[PDB]
């Protein structure tokens, strides 16, 4: 299920590096990359290869649980949203 493996990316050490990443006047509750998730997932019984955790990872944010940042991923859901979740580290996804 989508939503229980969420709720583990949400815990504590067993899901991801939940880290609050401040700028100015913002605060990114829980800001990370791309990238970050498919290693972690990866890391996990979930999937294996990059690949795998990269499709799991896709639907995550094509759910609504994840949350796109920056100007790079608002625009990868501005025209063409084939391709949602982006494995790049200059795009972020925060909770």
């Amino acid at each position: 299920d989508l939503g229980a493996l969420y709720l583990s990316m949400k815990d504590t050490e067993k899901g991801i590096k939940e880290l609050n990443l401040e700028k100015d006047k913002k605060i990114f509750n829980h800001c990370f990359t791309g990238n970050c998730v498919i290693d972690w997932l990866v890391s996990n019984q979930s999937v294996r290869n990059r690949q795998e955790g990269l499709m799991i990872a896709s639907s995550l944010l094509n759910e609504g649980y994840l949350q796109p940042a920056g100007d790079m991923s608002k625009s990868a859901v501005d025209g063409t949203a084939e391709n949602p979740f982006l494995d790049n580290p200059d795009a972020f996804y925060y909770f």
